[PDB]
């Protein structure tokens, strides 16, 4: 599991494969809803929605879910348990820390507004501390100000620059 958004109550779940379409489905509405929003920005024309490899985020467990108890979808995360081709160039030599890298975050509009990804990163938290994983890191372009600033209120350290983005990361204790 249960995570906890603006006082309402969600249950998260790793996607399973007959979550496909309904992801996909997602994916289409939040790049559609982008470009729509006038809010265009060269990071999201260079890094897209994983609509190619889908199915092998499903088996690799790095999709979760954030359904209401009704059922319906309020959001969806993509991570990476390991380090991308990108992740790699991007992080330069702590690429060969472990890590997770979250590339994206899908929040249903009607969910918009109660921070639900702060607790979506939460879980991503939750699960690098199951698995002995040091960090959770992510990439920001540079000139998205309430993006930036959002990373840095959730608690991530901006750890550099490189290729037009600022680099995030977030150790997670053992303790």
């Amino acid at each position: 599991n249960k995570i906890t958004a603006g006082g309402l109550e969600f249950l998260v779940r790793f996607a399973a494969p007959t979550d496909r379409l309904k992801i996909n489905d997602l994916m289409i509405d939040t790049a559609r809803w982008l470009k729509e929003s006038g809010s265009t920005q060269w990071s999201d024309i260079l890094h897209g929605f994983d609509v190619h490899n889908i199915e092998q985020r499903i088996e690799l467990g790095e999709v979760a879910l954030f359904e209401t108890e009704a059922g319906a979808l309020a959001g969806a995360m993509i991570i990476r348990k390991t380090p991308s081709d990108w992740d790699t160039d991007l992080w330069e030599d702590l690429a060969i820390d472990k890590a997770y890298y979250l590339h994206r975050i899908m929040v249903s509009r009607a969910f918009s507004g109660i921070s639900l990804s702060k607790q979506m990163i939460y879980f991503a938290e939750k699960l690098g501390i199951e698995m002995s994983v040091p960090f959770i890191r992510l990439d920001c372009i540079e000139s998205n100000e309430t993006l930036n600033q959002m990373y840095v209120r959730y608690g991530f350290q901006f750890s550099g620059k490189k290729n037009g983005f600022y680099l995030y990361q977030k150790e997670l204790s053992q303790k």
